[PDB]
């Protein structure tokens, strides 16, 4: 099968950031896994924010029209899905803000079996094509084997649905997981793998404010001439994984749309204090805000990393540029992964700017990506529009 082309759409961008997931430039991607979902102690599954994912009328929606309806981003990704036929979508359910509360319904067969059957009902009421778990991370052995016994759960969930709509199709099961070796061994991933469709590996924070040095945040490859630069790397993970067990074509690449800041630095790793602003939070920048003015942007291809630093103001952002982008679609082909995904939706740039753009055309045009024709049909949604379609 060719590469999947992985985003995610973040249910807060609707405010600040203006980002709607009518604005997706959905013929370059394979699947839009919409974050983030929170867990109750129960297991319970509940969506984080019923205006955006829910309740909010676009353009084109009908206040008032008979039915029990579906708006919001739900309703939009539908319709983003009923246009682009190879776009699938997932829920995303954890996230680093809602993974402490991952590991009390995980250790119960209740808890899991309410997670499973909370996900599944969300999934097929609102029109998606799988489910997305992100539990950052199991920190023990207890909760590594209850993150093997959850996602059996919800793969023995999805497929009793799909056993109960044959002409219907196959659902979707993935993780978002660790490139740090201190988190992923600890997970039995070989036994996990049985039951996901493919790995989001979250191929970046390798650097940020909580260290000494400024680094590299997402580099492939470890720097020897320069080692306290690259504290972890891409390359580390994937191997790792493979050796582990996982099959390369399952271990889809992750990759920032955003970058990570350091203040008063000489440049990479020299020691830094502070991380300035942000373009949302501090010491996090937008690609698409990528180049600021006064800053020169370093490409260091046999590692495939950049940055921009001012020298002036002594401000390093660890940020992908397009040759960077391109050099990590080569890493994914030259060693047969699963594709590439993007954290987040709103950050990037367009047209010849597009870090995602530059991908897929590197992974050989779209005419590469994975041909896997997504569900429409949602027979027992509880909602009248979903459940039919989306008419006007
Ligand atoms: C509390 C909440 O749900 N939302 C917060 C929001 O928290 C976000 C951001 O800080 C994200 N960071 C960004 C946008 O750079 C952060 O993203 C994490 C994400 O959890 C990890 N998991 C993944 N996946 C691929 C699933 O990617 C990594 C990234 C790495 O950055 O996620 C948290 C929630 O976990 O912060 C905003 C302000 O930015 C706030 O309004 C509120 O909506």
């Amino acid at each position: 099968g060719g590469f999947r082309s992985v985003v995610y759409f973040v249910n807060w961008a609707i405010y600040g950031r203006g980002h709607n997931p009518q604005d997706l430039k959905a013929d370059q991607f394979t699947h839009i896994l919409y974050a983030f979902a929170n867990i109750r102690p129960s297991g319970e599954v509940y969506l984080s924010d019923t205006w955006a994912d829910t309740d909010k009328h676009y353009p084109g929606d009908k206040w008032d029209e008979p039915g029990n309806n579906v708006y919001g981003c739900i309703k939009q990704m539908y319709l983003l899905k009923k246009n682009n036929r190879n776009l699938k979508t997932l829920l995303s359910i954890g996230g680093w803000t809602y993974s402490p509360n991952f590991k009390t319904p995980a250790s119960t067969e209740e808890g899991r079996k309410k997670f499973a059957d909370t996900s599944l009902k969300l999934m097929k009421d609102l029109g998606f094509d799988g489910i997305d778990i992100d539990w950052e991370y199991p920190e023990d052995e207890k909760q590594a084997n209850d993150f093997v016994l959850l996602l059996k759960a919800c793969r023995e969930a999805l497929d009793a649905y799909s056993a109960k709509h044959p002409n219907g199709k196959k659902f979707l099961l993935t993780i978002a997981s660790p490139a740090g070796p201190q988190n992923y061994n600890k997970l039995k991933l070989a036994e996990m793998d049985k039951y996901l469709d493919f790995w989001n590996l979250m191929a970046y924070d390798f650097s940020g404010s909580w260290d000494k040095v400024s680094g590299h945040m997402s580099n492939v490859f470890p720097s020897t001439t320069k080692p306290e630069s690259t504290p972890f790397s891409s390359d580390k993970a994937v191997k790792d994984y493979i050796k582990a067990g996982v099959p390369a074509n399952k271990i889809v690449l992750g990759m920032p749309l955003y970058g990570r800041a350091f203040a008063s630095t000489d440049g990479i790793g020299t020691s830094f204090n502070g991380v300035g602003g942000g373009s949302w939070e501090n010491g996090v920048w937008d690609y698409k805000d990528m180049p600021q003015q006064g800053a020169q942007v370093t490409e260091l291809e046999d590692i495939a990393a950049s940055y921009s630093y001012d020298k002036n103001k002594r401000y390093l952002i660890s940020y992908d540029t397009v040759k960077i982008a391109g050099k990590k679609a080569e890493y994914i082909t030259k060693n047969g992964m699963g594709g590439g995904m993007w954290w987040e939706s709103s950050s990037d740039k367009t047209g010849n700017e597009s870090l995602v753009g530059t991908v897929v055309n590197g992974l050989g045009g779209t005419g590469k990506l994975e041909q896997r024709e997504n569900e429409l049909s949602y027979p027992e949604s509880v909602y009248d529009n979903l459940k039919n379609g989306m008419p006007s």
